[PDB]
């Protein structure tokens, strides 16, 4: 999985980004008891597969849906709270 932090701070993440990977490297704190991937995080605290352009605060993040395809989130903007 590829992770691009941009110019002004943000992380653009995949959502293939294992979750216990990303906590390890960034500090953190993601809930890694019941989902595996970003992907699988988000698509367990929303009731409908989110549109790209969507702003979500999951576990210390601000999360903006970039790309979705497949009912997979395939890219996000993530920025710490």
């Amino acid at each position: 999985s590829n992770a691009i932090q941009q110019s002004d701070g943000s992380m653009i993440i995949d959502g293939s980004a294992n979750l216990r990977d990303l906590n390890k490297m960034f500090n953190w704190e993601l809930d890694t008891e019941d989902a595996r991937t970003f992907n699988g995080l988000i698509l367990e605290h929303l009731e409908e597969i989110p549109d790209e352009g969507t702003i979500c605060e999951i576990d210390g993040l601000l999360i903006t849906i970039l790309e979705v395809g497949d009912n997979m989130i395939k890219q996000a903007k993530v920025v710490k709270l």
